[PDB]
C-alpha cells in the first residue's frame, strides 16, 4: 500500500543504517549532507516507482487497445500484449509523436531504477574504497586526542597535588595527500552529473503532448496481414502515463532543489570551518598549531568528518564546554579542567 | 515489486555477508574486487529476470496466439499453452527465425539463472576448499605481527627505563608453495570464460531479428489433424522478447566492463605492490627484509590479502602512522613508538 | 520469483547449516565433498520442481484439453480435470505412447521430491547416528592434541629456564573397529545407488517421444457413456512436459558428473593421505609413530575427518608452520617452538 | 510449493527441536528411534496433504459435474457445489461402490490430520508426564557420576603425590518401580495400533476401484425437484482421488515398514545391552557391580537413556577411552586415568 511504501522508505532507516560490523562503532563515515542526497536521490525514484503501479492509484493494466465487440476477451487481451510487446516494433504501430515516448512510457519504471542505481554506485564505492581507511585513521586521532586529554590531565592533578604531537604530524602530513579527497570529489561530481542527466529525461519526459500514450498498433505481420476479419489497426493507448509524469516533474523538482547541494558539497574547502581542533590547543600536552584550512587536499576532508564525528567523545565534549565557559572568562581553563575530572 | 527487487539485489548485503561463524572473525577472506565483480555477476542476471517479469512491466501471460472469434476462452488458452509447449516440437510450429530463437525466448531466465550459478559456483569452491587455509595462515601471521610488535615496544621502553624471524620464514616458505594462486587464477579464469560465454549468448539473443517472437503454429497433431472447424495454424507471439533483448544487452554491456577487471585479477603480481611489510621493517626485533614481489606464486596472493585485511591490526596502523610521520622526519622512529604506546 | 528459488537453494545455506547444538561447536561433522554431494544431490531437484511451475515459465493449466465451441467454460474445465485425473484410468484415455509416461509426466515433482528426500536419507542417518559419536572422539582427541602441545612447550620452556601416549593408543585402538567405516561407505553405496536409479529414470523420461503429453480422453463413463451432444473424445495435452524433460537432463547430467564424486568417496583409503598427524611427531612428549594408512577401517576415517576439521587446533596450525619454515632448514624445531609462545 | 513443503517437513527440525526450556539442557528425553518413528508418522501423512493440494499437481476445484452448455457458470457452480456438500446426503446423489467411497474422498486429509494428531498424542503425553521425572533422574545420575569420577582421579592424585555408593543403591531402587516403562510401552503400543489402523484404512482406501470418484448427482430437492429444465442427474467427479490412492499407498508402505521397528522398540530389555555402567566398574570410588539386564523394569529404560545421552559426560568418554585402551592392555588403568587429568 502507499502507506506501506511510506514507512519503508521514508520513515524508516532506509540506506541511514550504520555499518553492520565492530570495526566502525559509531563511525558514520559519511557526512550527514551526503547521506541525506545519497538517501533521496536513491529512495525517491524507488518511491515512485511504487507509487505509480500502487494497486490504488492502477486501474489495471498498463494498455488497453479497444478490440472491435465482436472479438473475444482473448482475442483483445492479444492484441494488448502484442502491442504492447510491439512498442518497440516500429513498423507495427504508427504514432504522431513517434516510438521514443512509447519507449520510455513502458520502460520508466526501468529508468528511474537506473537512475537509483547509478547514484546509489558512487557512495557504495566510496563506502567500499575510502571508507575504512578513513575510518582507521580517524579512530586513531581520536584515540590519541583521548590520551593526550588523559595525559594533560594526569599532569594538572599532580602538579596540583616523549611529549610528541603524534597526532599533528599526522595531521600535517595528510595535509600533502589528496587521494581520499580526489575520490570524495570525483564521486560527488559523477552523482551531480547523473543527477543532471537524470533532470533532463525527467523534463524530456514531462515535456511530452501527453497524448503519445495513445499510439496506433496493426497486428498484420504473419498469417494475419492478409487477414480480413481484422481491423487494418487500433487504438491503444498506456494508461499511467500520466502518473509517470505526474512523479517524473516531481523527482525532477526534487533533483533540481538536491543539486545545488551537491555543488555545495564539492567546495569542501569552505566547508572546513569552526575549527574542531581549535579548542584542544588550551590543553598543555597539546602544541598550539591548528594548520588545517585552505587547501584541496585530505586534511580538510578529515576536518569535516572530525567536526561531524566528534561529538561522541567526551574529552572533545569537555573542553568544548571549557571553551564555552571561558567565554565569560569568570574562571580559569586549567582550575575548570582540573575541576571537571573527566578522564573517562 | 522493482523497487523491492532493487533493494534486495542491489542496495543490501547480497552475497556481502561476510562469514556467519567464528573461525573468520573480522576476515574478509574474498578481495574487494573479486567480490565486487561476483556480485555484479551474479545479482545482475537475476535482478533483471525478476524486472522482466514484474506485476508492472508485464502485460500478463507470456504468449498469446489470436485464436478465432468463435474459438472459446478455453479453446484460445488451449491454443496458447500448447503453442507454449510446443515451442519444443519442431514439427507443430514453422518460424522463419527457426527453432532456436522460440527456445531460447521462452528459456531466456533459465539461461540467466545458469550463467549466474555458473559464476557463482568458482567463488563457492574457493571460499570452501582454499579460503580456510589462508584464513588460518592469515590470522597466524597477524598474531605473529602484533606479538613482535608488543616485544619491541617492550624491549624499546626497557631501554628507555629466541629473537627469531617466524613469519618472514613462513612467507618465504610460501614463496615456494603456489597451490593457493594456481587455484585463484583457475576461478578467476573460469569466471572469465562463464562470462565470455555469456556476452556470446547475449549478443546472438540482442541481434535475433525481433519478429522471431512471432512464431506459427499447428494445434493438427492426433484427432485434431483431419478436423475442419479448426485453422490450419495460429499467430502466437511471445510477450517480453523485447524485454528480454533490453536487458540481455544491459548485461552484455555490463560484462564486457567486467572483463577487463577479471583480467587485471588475473594478473596478480602486478597488483602485487605498495608492500604492506614494508613498514615493520623499522621495528628492532623484525629483520629488514620483505622479499616479496614478482612471483607466480602464493606469497603475491597473501601480500594482496594482507594489504586488503591489514588496517584491522592496530600494530599495523601504528607502524604505518610513524612512517607517514616519517615522511616529514622531524622526529625519530623508536622515539614514536615508545610515545604512542599502542601495546593494545 | 525464479531469483528468489535461486537464493534459497544455491546462494544460501541450504543444508550447509552447521549443527545447531552446543555439543559440536565448530565441528563439521561432515566432509567437505561429501556436504557437497548431498546438497547438489537434494537441492537440484528441488530447485527444479520449483522452476518447473515458476510464476514466468509456466503459461497456466498444466492441461488443457480443447473442448468444442458449443462447451462452456466450466464444461471445458470438467473436461480438462477429468482427463487430469484420468491419466491415471487407463480405460478412459487412449495414448499411443501408453499410460506410464502419462503418469510420468503429472506425477515428475513427486519423483524428484522422492529422489531428493531418498538422498537425504542416508546423510541424516549419518549425522543422527554416526555423528555423536565421531565428534566426541574427535573432540577428545583435540583436547589431548593441545595438552601434549602444552606440556611440551612447558618442558622447553623449563629446561630453557605419566608421559602416556594416550592419544596413539585411542588411534591404535578404532584402528581395529570398523563400524563407523562400515557405515560411511554403506550409505555412500546406498547415496549412488540412488543417484544411479536417478540417472536411469531420468534417461528414460528425457528419451519420450515429446508428443506423449499429448493424449486421447474419453468423458464417455455413467450417464455419459451414451450421451450423444458430447465428443466421443478429446485432444489433451500436458503442459511443461517439455520443461520437465530439459530438466530431468540437466539433472541428469548433474548426477553423472556427481557419480564419480561419490565413487571417489567410497575409496576412502586412497583419501586417506597428507598425514595430518605427521606434523606432531616432532614433539618431545609426543611419540614418533603415525602408524595410521592402508586399512578398510574408522582409522582411514578418522583421519579424513581430523585433515578436514584440524585447521582450528592453534597447537596444529603452529605446528605446520614449524614444518612449513623446517623445509628451509635454517634453525630448529625446539627453538622454534618455544619462541613461538602459543600455548593458548 | 513442493519444495517448500519438503524443506519444512523432512529437512528442517520438524519436530526434532529440543524442549525450549532450561531444565533440559542437552538432554533429549527421547530416544533416537523413537524421534524417528514419531517424527516419520507424523509429518508424513502431513507432507502428503500438502502435496496433494500443491498448487502443481492441483488442476482446480476438487470435483466437476458436467453441467449442460445450456447451464451458466454459476448453475454449474451452484451443481458442483451442491454435489460437493451431498456427498453426504445419500438421497441426492447414487453411486455404484456406496457413499462410504466419497466421503472418504471428500475427507481423506482430515482423516490424515487425525491419524498424525493420534499419533503424535502418545509423544505429547511422554513429554508432559514422563519427560520431567526421567530428565531429573538422569541429571542426578550424571552429576553422580561427574562427581565420583572427580573423586577418584582427586583420590589417585594424592596417592601419587561417606564412599557410599547413592547413584548405585537409586539404580537398584529404580529395578523394582516400572511406572515409567509402563507408561513408555503404553504409548508405544497405543502408537502401534494406531499405525496398525491407518494402515487397513489406507489399503482401503486404495484397494477402491478407482471410479468411486465418478458419482451421479441429483439436484433436485425442494422446489427444483419437479422442475424439467434441469436434468434428472450429472455426472460428478472427484478430482484428486488418483492422488489421494497414490499418497495412501506410499503412506501404507512407510507404515508398514515403520511398524517393525515400533515392535522391536516394545522390547526393550532385548534393547537393554552394551552396558554404559561397565566401564566406570573400574574406578576405585566406584563399586563393581552393574545388575541392570533382564527385566521389565524401569531399570531397562534408564539404561537405554543413559546410552543414548551419556555422551555428553567428560567422564564417561574418558573411561571409555580408557577401556578402549584397555583392549591392548599396554599400560594401566589407573595410570592412564591420572595421566588423563580430565576433572573438568
Ligand atoms: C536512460 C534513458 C535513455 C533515453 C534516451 C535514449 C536515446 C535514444 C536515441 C535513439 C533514438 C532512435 O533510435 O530513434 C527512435 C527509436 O528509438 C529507439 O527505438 C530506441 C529507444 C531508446 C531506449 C529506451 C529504453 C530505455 C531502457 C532502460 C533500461 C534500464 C534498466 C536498467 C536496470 C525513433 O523514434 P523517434 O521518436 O526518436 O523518431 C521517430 C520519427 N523521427
Ligand atoms: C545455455 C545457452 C544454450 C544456447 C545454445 C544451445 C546450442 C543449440 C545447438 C543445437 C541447435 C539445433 O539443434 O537446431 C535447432 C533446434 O534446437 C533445439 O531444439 C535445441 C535448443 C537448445 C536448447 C535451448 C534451451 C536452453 C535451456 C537452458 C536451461 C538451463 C537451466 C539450468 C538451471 C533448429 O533450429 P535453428 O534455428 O537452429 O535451425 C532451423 C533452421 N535450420
Ligand atoms: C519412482 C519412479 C517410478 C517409475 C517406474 C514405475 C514402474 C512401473 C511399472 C508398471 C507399469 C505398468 O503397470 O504398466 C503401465 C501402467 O503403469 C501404471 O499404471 C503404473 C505407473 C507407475 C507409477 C508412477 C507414479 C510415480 C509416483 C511417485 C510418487 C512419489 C511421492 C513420494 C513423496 C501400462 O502402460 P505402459 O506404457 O507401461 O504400457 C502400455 C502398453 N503396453
Ligand atoms: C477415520 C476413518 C473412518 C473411516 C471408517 C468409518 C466407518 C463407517 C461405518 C459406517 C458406514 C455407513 O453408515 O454406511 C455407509 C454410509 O457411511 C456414512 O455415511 C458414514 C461415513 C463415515 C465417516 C467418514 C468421514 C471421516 C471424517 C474424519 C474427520 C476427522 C477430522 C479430525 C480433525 C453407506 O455406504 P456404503 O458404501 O458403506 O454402503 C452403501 C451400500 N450398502
Ligand atoms: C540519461 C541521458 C543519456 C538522457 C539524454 C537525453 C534524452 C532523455 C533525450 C532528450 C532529447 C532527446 C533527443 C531530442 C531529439 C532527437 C531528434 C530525433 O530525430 C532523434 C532523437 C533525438 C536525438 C532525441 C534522443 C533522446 C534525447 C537526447
Ligand atoms: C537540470 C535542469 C537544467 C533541467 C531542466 C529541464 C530542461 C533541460 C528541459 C525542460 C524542457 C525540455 C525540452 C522540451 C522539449 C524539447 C523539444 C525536443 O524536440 C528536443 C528536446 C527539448 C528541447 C527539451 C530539452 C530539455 C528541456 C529544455
Ligand atoms: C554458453 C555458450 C555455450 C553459448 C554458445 C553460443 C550460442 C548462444 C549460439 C551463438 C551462435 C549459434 C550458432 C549460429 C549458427 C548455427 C547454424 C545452424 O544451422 C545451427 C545452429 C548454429 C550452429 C547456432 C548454434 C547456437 C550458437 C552457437
Ligand atoms: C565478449 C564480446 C566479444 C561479445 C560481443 C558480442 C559478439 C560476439 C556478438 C554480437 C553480434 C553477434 C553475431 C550476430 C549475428 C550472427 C549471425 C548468425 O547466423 C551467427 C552468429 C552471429 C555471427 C553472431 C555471433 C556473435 C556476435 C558477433
Ligand atoms: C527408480 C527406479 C525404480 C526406476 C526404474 C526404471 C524406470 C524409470 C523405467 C525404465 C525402463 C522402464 C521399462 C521399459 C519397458 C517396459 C515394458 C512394458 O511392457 C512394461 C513397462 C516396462 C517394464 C518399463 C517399466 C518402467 C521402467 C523400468
Ligand atoms: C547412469 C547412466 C548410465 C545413465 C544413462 C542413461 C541411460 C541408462 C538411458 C538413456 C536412454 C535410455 C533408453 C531410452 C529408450 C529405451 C526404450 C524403452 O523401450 C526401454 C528403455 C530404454 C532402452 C532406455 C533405457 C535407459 C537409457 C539407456
Ligand atoms: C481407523 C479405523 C477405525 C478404520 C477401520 C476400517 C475402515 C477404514 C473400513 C475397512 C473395511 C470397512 C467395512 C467393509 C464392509 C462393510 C460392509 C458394508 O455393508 C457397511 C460398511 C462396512 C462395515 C465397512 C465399514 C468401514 C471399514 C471397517
Ligand atoms: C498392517 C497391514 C497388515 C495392512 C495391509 C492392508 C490390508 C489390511 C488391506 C489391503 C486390501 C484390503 C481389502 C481390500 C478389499 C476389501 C473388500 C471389502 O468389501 C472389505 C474390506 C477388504 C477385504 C479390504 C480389507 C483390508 C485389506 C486386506
Ligand atoms: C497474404 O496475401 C497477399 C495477397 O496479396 C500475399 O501477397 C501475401 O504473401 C500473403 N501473406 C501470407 C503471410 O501468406
Ligand atoms: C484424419 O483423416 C485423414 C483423412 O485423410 C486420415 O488420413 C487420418 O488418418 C485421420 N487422422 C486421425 C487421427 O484419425
Ligand atoms: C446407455 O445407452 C446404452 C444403449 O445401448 C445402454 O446399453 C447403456 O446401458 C446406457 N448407459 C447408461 C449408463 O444408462
Ligand atoms: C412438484 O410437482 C409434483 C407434481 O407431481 C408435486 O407432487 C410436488 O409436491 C411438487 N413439489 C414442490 C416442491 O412443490
Amino acid at each position: 500500500a502507499i502507506a506501506q511504501l511510506a514507512t519503508e522508505y521514508v520513515f524508516s532507516d532506509f540506506l541511514l543504517k550504520e555499518p553492520t560490523e565492530p570495526k566502525f562503532k559509531g563511525l558514520r563515515l559519511e557526512l550527514a549532507v551526503d547521506k541525506m542526497v545519497t538517501c533521496i536521490a536513491v529512495g525517491l525514484p524507488l518511491l515512485l516507482i511504487s507509487l505509480a503501479f500502487a494497486q490504488e492509484i492502477s486501474i489495471g493494466t498498463q494498455i488497453s487497445c479497444f478490440s472491435p465487440s465482436s472479438f473475444s476477451w482473448r482475442q483483445a487481451a492479444f492484441v494488448d500484449s502484442y502491442c504492447w510487446a510491439a512498442v518497440q516494433q516500429k513498423n507495427s504501430l504508427q504514432s504522431e509523436s513517434g516510438n521514443l515516448p512509447l519507449w520510455l512510457h513502458k520502460f520508466f519504471p526501468y529508468i528511474l531504477l537506473l537512475f537509483a542505481i547509478l547514484l546509489y554506485l558512487p557512495p557504495l564505492f566510496w563506502r567500499f574504497a575510502a571508507a575504512p581507511h578513513i575510518c582507521s585513521d580517524l579512530k586513531f586521532i581520536m584515540e590519541e586526542l583521548d590520551k593526550v586529554y588523559n595525559r594533560a590531565i594526569k599532569a594538572a592533578k599532580s602538579a596540583r597535588d616523549f611529549k610528541y604531537p603524534i597526532v599533528e604530524q599526522y595531521l600535517k602530513t595528510k595535509k600533502n595527500s589528496n587521494n581520499l579527497i580526489i575520490k570524495y570529489i570525483s564521486c560527488r561530481l559523477l552523482t551531480l552529473i547523473i543527477i543532471l542527466l537524470a533532470c533532463i529525461y525527467l523534463g524530456y519526459y514531462f515535456s511530452l503532448s501527453s497524448l503519445s500514450d495513445e499510439f496506433v498498433c496493426s497486428i498484420k505481420s504473419g498469417i494475419l496481414r492478409n487477414d480480413s476479419t481484422v481491423p487494418d489497426q487500433f487504438q491503444c493507448k498506456l494508461i499511467a502515463v500520466g502518473i509517470f509524469q505526474l512523479l517524473s516533474v516531481i523527482n525532477l523538482v526534487v533533483y533540481v532543489l538536491l543539486a545545488p547541494v551537491v555543488v555545495y558539497t564539492l567546495f569542501v574547502p569552505f566547508r572546513q570551518k569552526t575549527d574542531v581542533l581549535k579548542v584542544y590547543e588550551i590543553l598543555p600536552t597539546f602544541d598550539v598549531l591548528h594548520f588545517k584550512s585552505e587547501g584541496y587536499n585530505d586534511l580538510s576532508l578529515y576536518n569535516l568528518f572530525l567536526e561531524e564525528n566528534i561529538s561522541e567523545v567526551k574529552s572533545y565534549k569537555c573542553l568544548k564546554v571549557l571553551e564555552n565557559i571561558k567565554s565569560s572568562g569568570q574562571g580559569i581553563d586549567p582550575m575548570l579542567l582540573l575541576t571537571n575530572l573527566g578522564m573517562i
